[PDB]
């Protein structure tokens, strides 16, 4: 817990550029049976020493365009977990996770991880 | 029919170089989601002058 709370006072606190931990997204274009399809690295950076040591976990969601549309649409958003395990100084893990056409180059673009 | 027949003989035929159609497969390695993944990228190519028109697959 003392872990916790000197990453919790460093990220919220300490109102810098460079915070310890970090999540760098990028987005990519990869070739799947015929299409080609957006991959979004979601790549964690953990440059400090706290070592995140179990009982953290990492959730990524990923926001559609954004707007009250009266009917709904079949996935107003989606959500991965992750648990981090170990994670100590200076490592990163890396997550492609897509965003890609939904089924007719169906992608509208604000999007937003 | 006869673009086929044609492309047919060259296929069928020994050259010493596969050049009229040609496939040609290559592994590499992707990510998906947390577990690296093998994908092979099979690249056809057309080298002669031969089109396959519609009825090839």
């Amino acid at each position: 817990l003392n872990e916790a709370m000197n990453v919790s006072c460093a990220l919220l606190s300490s109102g810098t550029g460079p915070r310890p931990i970090s999540c760098t997204t990028s987005t990519t274009w990869s070739r799947l049976q015929t299409q080609d399809v957006l991959m979004a690295t979601c790549v964690l950076e953990n440059s400090s020493s706290f070592s995140l040591d179990q009982g953290w976990t990492l959730c990524i969601q990923v926001l559609t365009s954004s707007c009250a549309l009266d009917l709904d649409s079949a996935c107003s958003a989606i959500t991965y977990t992750i648990p981090v395990d170990q994670l100590g100084p200076g490592a990163r893990r890396e997550v492609t996770l897509p965003l890609g056409p939904g089924e007719n180059g169906g992608l509208d673009l604000p999007v937003t991880v």
